[PDB]
């Protein structure tokens, strides 16, 4: 079936909880088998450690520059980028789990979670998933942000990693 992925996450140094994503494989593997591996960090690399750099209220949480930390990086498990694999899913409301990018086929590593509909990013991001559970923490993250993206409070991964 499908994976569940976890992430916990910490507010200045304390426990927030436990985010549950359902990756669905079966619409978009190649982007739902990069998130995945990324979360166990089997290849070496991945979200364990790294943050929330971008918050905005309102409108969604984004993380996963393991690398730079700031929106500037992160890597797939394929290389820098891979391609946009469809927009079939759509930004449909909070929950919604969904490809960064800096434009056509530059996915990499960063993703975000919406905290309302986004239906202006349909067919400009990959969504690859959703919340199971923890959309408590994903609110607690959303209040941690600002109109700017800056976060008021350091939020980050401490332990990821694979369900099933
Ligand atoms: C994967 C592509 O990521 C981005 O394009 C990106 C990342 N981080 C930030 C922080 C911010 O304020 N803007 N921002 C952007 C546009």
């Amino acid at each position: 079936g499908n994976p569940l992925v976890y992430l916990d996450v910490d507010a200045n140094g304390k426990p927030l909880g436990r985010v549950v994503l359902e990756l669905k494989a079966d619409v978009v593997p190649k982007t739902a088998e990069n998130f995945r591996a990324l979360c166990t960090g089997e290849k070496g690399f991945g979200y364990k450690g790294s943050t929330f750099h971008r918050v905005i209220p309102s409108f969604m949480c984004q993380a996963g520059d393991f690398t730079n930390h700031n929106g500037t990086g992160g890597k797939s498990i394929y290389g820098s980028r891979f391609p946009d694999e469809n927009f079939t899913l759509k930004h449909v409301g909070p929950g919604v789990l969904s490809m960064a990018n800096a434009g056509p086929n530059t996915n990499g590593s960063q993703f975000f979670i919406c905290t309302i509909k986004t239906d202006w990013l349909d067919g400009k991001h990959v969504v690859f998933g959703h919340v199971i559970e923890g959309m408590d923490v994903v609110k607690k993250i959303e209040s941690f942000g600002s109109k700017s993206g800056r976060t008021s409070k350091k939020i980050v991964i401490t332990d990821c990693g694979q369900l099933s």
